[PDB]
């Protein structure tokens, strides 16, 4: 508990040293860009003291709020002030029922780990009740958008010799009449889009060198003829690639963007199976052109379920190597011996600083076209990893070497480790993402080496499989050390209070969701407790209390049919646009827009980047 | 096998004393109206001998028998005719691995466990495709019928003054515009439905007497002004229950059935989710009106899966007291011997015959409104009552009473009252069926003391779950001992012949579903895989074999995948008709009929009767 305290002494003293230098950084103005992304892309802002950084972040409204940066954004910071909900009552029942045990205890506390688990029930029915509700009224009250009228048909049939393009008119033209409004085939300009990317990217190295020499070219070998060739080779290619995508037998895709004059025809679209084998004519609700993320689009849906399967492959190869990384931070878990608790905690970190961008790329990989539901199942991912890795995983590696009540009694040894880890990774390093060294840093060698902010989105891949890591830990840790709780629950505090103003201030939505990802929060946070109910199994059946299974089989019982109320009473509210909510809102639009001319509007809405 | 072999000997007689009655029956032509129920209900028919018999049924085609007596029942046959699939390769395959062990055998059997479930997966897989893909050319060459146009709203919100008529008149032609055709609102004749049925029965209990007397009214006391009195009193509350039911508050319900000019618009109306909380306006695909179970409508939505908890309970309760006259089976299970061997299957019969009939009041009870998924039900929750008690249970109380491997050595010797069983309730019990003791005799009280023959369905909750049971039998002892597998393959073999001269001569079809059924099927055959593997495993295991475990893990794994690939692939077949299929028969309907002045017939398809 003296290395807890020096680890949290260290990290509260590295919070508050990332809050000094980064209200100066904040202060100085010519990297204020940087910290105020916001009201720079939306254009309302252009060209002691830490007292008036963090209650500014909440003089911002709700609703306000929502309308600024998205509601998916606050509904992140919903999840940060659920943890709250969630732990800070668990918190007060926790350390209510703490002070006996520091036999007939644990009888005393097995009531009350229901208390917390009926608790985080009551408040996540409540919670996804209300993303639910807010999710309704935002999908209502937002404007047009080209993701409310269309749909992605992934597969079709490329049986006959007529054209995808015509196909999927015949096939729309005679299934929604007097709806269907214009297909969008998409193309393979993976290869283009690839092309261009690396076009723009040797175009900002050039113009490195170019803005360098400025006096005499020194133009290293690594010349600056180089990047000419470069310029002009991949102009070729590019001329060769815009020649090959015109044409459409080998560039055209299976999938297409089927838009509908009506938004209820798109959700009829999106809600119905369309066609005889369910293999084809997928309909997805089409996210935004902005969102879908290009580049995994155009891949043929009979090689996507392989695709997903070598990427549980990945996943399980991942998970069994980097398990030794998780061992050696535990080795480094059991003055300087404080700093080698803390070194644990820190190295695991720096373990995963790595891990989101992996999981992120892994599910680039695995199909998913919305970035929206990239980063979903990114998270998905990186949550089974938290589970399964960093801390199931991690508290067997403790009670491993803890060898050198077997392994429950040394789970609460490791709840010391991690809290350890929320200090160094809730307290310190959200601390140091408020700085985003990496997109300050970025942002000064591009203007240094008008204007090109794309600061980094809300980073939910990152950001919330963390999130759920610790509501992981807190559920798992409420029933048996409350010790780390109030880290935890401090934790939700600051990192609410932060990342609210990062989305007040710098954080933009990549992906215009609409809170798509609370089923997976909830779906996530939930098995969270069941996790935490299989593992107090766990504690008290290796403890020999024979009294504390049958209740602890009943709460998981009672939990997991809870997840079922929650599914079957809101899931509807996020994975199936409903079909009242779909008419209601384009009665309203065709009430305040007569003609509303959206057949150019939406077939140019989804071509591609060009 | 001595006690077997009398049991099988006793059964195949007994088979062929039936076929021997029967044959009698069929031929003596005042009682042929019972054996012929179709080809008098489709009105085709009117007003040494074994050897024409079973050719005969199967001399009738398949497209041609669907056509006959629609879908559902020849896909019936089909469940038949896939355990012929299933377990003529397994017996063969058994057979061919079973003279060897009458260790290193046990090795050289589990991959012939392999090969039993991946050849029953591949038949379950080519059978499903090939069920659903009957079935939707079945839907698209079925011509008009109410389901197919019309939907049920199942909860509306009562909250305005303004009644749930018009509510959901104005509800749909908001949502659905140009395609929404006519409510009709569900009304609680329930009690006035349950009056006309008293009224009906004591008026044949009158009609009884009137033909009885004829010469001079002896009167029995139990008078026929007694039934006069009930027919007046009858009437009386018929007119008060009219002037109910014609009054809007009380009568009428949250549901309502909406009808649609098209098929399509009856589709995406049944596949989407219509308001914003999941709660109100469900949107069943609303089974004919022949079909729908109007008993179990004009129930609170809300108070329907308090219902299904209920009787989710009173299913607890029913193997927890139905266990004990399985345990009474079992000890009767272990010259008169062999004779109380075959007594405890006659009895488990004898048992169980009540069994389908509290299973369909439970269902009746459980909320499901249409008779199809109300046998649908009651064939699942017979299914996972002979899972558990009629199988688990069976077994395990003759491994117990074996005791008066513990329990592995003595599951292959409840496979001998397994035999006993499936010959006395699926050679001689199924023997007995074709004669329709219970039907026959009721046509012949009805007639003796006009034409009002209602033979009897298919009886689907009834037969189809013992079929599972037989799946289940099969497969787990496919892998363990089979000798049973030549008994309950020549069992499907039997069922299959005397089904199809049934559904041929007899059996009509009470619900027209199209196959709804099969997923069910298959999902209880593949639980039966399932509960094959998770069993073998405890039979591999008590037996100490260390090589078995891990393949015996990777089996269920890959079954119910491929459960999954087969629901994910097929499944959108039956219970989510496609938008392309109704689309298509919709525009071929229009072109055949193209007044079809269909709102008068689909405003009154739905009323009630009357």
């Amino acid at each position: 508990l003296k290395d807890i305290g020096v680890s949290a002494g260290i990290n509260i003293l590295t919070a508050f040293i990332f809050f000094i230098i980064f209200a100066f950084l904040r202060l100085q103005p010519f990297n204020d860009r940087v910290y105020f992304s916001k009201w720079y892309l939306r254009g309302l802002r252009s060209s002691l003291k830490f007292l008036h950084w963090m209650p500014e972040a909440l003089k911002m409204p709700e609703r306000e709020l929502i309308d600024h940066a998205g509601l998916d954004s606050v509904v992140y910071l919903r999840i940060y002030w659920l943890g709250l909900k969630i732990f800070a009552p668990i918190a007060m029942l926790a350390w209510a029922v703490l002070v006996p045990v520091n036999s007939n205890r644990f009888w005393a506390h097995i009531i009350m780990a229901y208390a917390f688990t009926i608790w985080t029930c009551y408040m996540l029915m409540k919670e996804y009740e209300t993303v639910a509700n807010m999710r309704l009224q935002f999908l209502a009250s937002e404007g047009r958008r080209p993701d409310q009228f269309t749909v992605l048909v992934r597969n079709v049939p490329p049986d006959p010799d007529e054209t995808v393009s015509e196909l999927v008119e015949h096939f729309f033209l005679v299934n929604h009449p007097d709806n269907y409004l214009t297909h969008q085939v998409v193309c393979n300009a993976n290869k283009l889009a690839d092309l261009v990317s690396k076009k723009t990217k040797l175009q900002n190295w050039l113009d490195y060198y170019q803005l360098k020499y400025t006096r005499n070219n020194s133009q290293i070998r690594p010349a600056i003829e180089h990047y000419i060739a470069e310029v002009d080779k991949t102009s070729k290619e590019i001329a060769e690639e815009r020649e090959n995508v015109v044409n459409d037998q080998k560039s055209v895709m299976p999938a297409s963007f089927v838009s509908f004059k009506t938004r209820w025809a798109a959700a009829v679209c999106a809600q119905t199976t369309q066609t005889r084998n369910p293999t084809e004519w997928l309909t997805e609700w089409a996210a935004e052109p902005r969102d879908i993320y290009w580049p995994n689009l155009a891949i043929p849906y009979v090689s996507l379920t392989v695709r997903r399967l070598v990427m549980n492959v990945a996943f399980f190869f991942l998970t069994f190597f980097f398990i030794i990384p998780i061992a050696f931070v535990q080795s480094l878990a059991t003055i300087k011996s404080l700093i080698q608790g803390l070194l644990a905690g820190i190295a695991l970190k720096l373990f995963l600083i790595f891990l989101p961008a992996i999981l992120m790329t892994m599910s680039k990989f695995e199909g998913f076209t919305s970035v929206s539901f990239l980063e979903r199942r990114s998270a998905s991912r990186y949550y089974i990893f938290n589970l399964v890795n960093v801390f199931l995983g991690s508290v067997i590696a403790g009670a491993a070497f803890e060898q050198l009540k077997t392994i429950g009694m040394a789970i609460p040894m490791k709840a010391t480790f991690f809290i350890t880890y929320i200090m160094v990774d809730g307290w310190a390093g959200v601390a140091g993402e408020i700085l985003m060294l990496k997109p300050l840093i970025i942002y000064h060698l591009k203007n240094a080496f008008e204007e090109a902010m794309n600061p980094g989105s809300i980073g939910f891949n990152t950001g919330e499989p963390q999130i759920q890591l610790y509501f992981l830990l807190g559920l798992v840790y409420a029933p048996v050390t409350p010790m780390l709780l109030p880290f935890i629950l401090v934790f939700f505090a600051l990192a609410y209070v932060v990342y609210r103003h990062q989305i007040i201030n710098v954080y933009n939505q990549e992906y215009e969701s609409a809170a798509a990802f609370w089923p997976d929060v909830h779906g996530r946070v939930i098995t969270a407790l069941i996790i935490s109910q299989l593992l107090l199994m766990g504690l008290l059946g290796t403890k020999h209390a024979a009294s504390a299974a049958p209740f602890l089989i009943a709460l998981p019982v009672i939990t997991i049919g809870f997840h079922r109320f929650c599914k079957g009473r809101f899931e509807p509210a996020f994975v199936r646009y409903p079909l009242q909510e779909a008419m209601m809102k384009d009665t309203l639009e065709r009430a305040r827009e007569p003609n509303l001319n959206l057949k150019g509007y939406l077939q140019d809405a989804y071509i591609h980047p060009v």
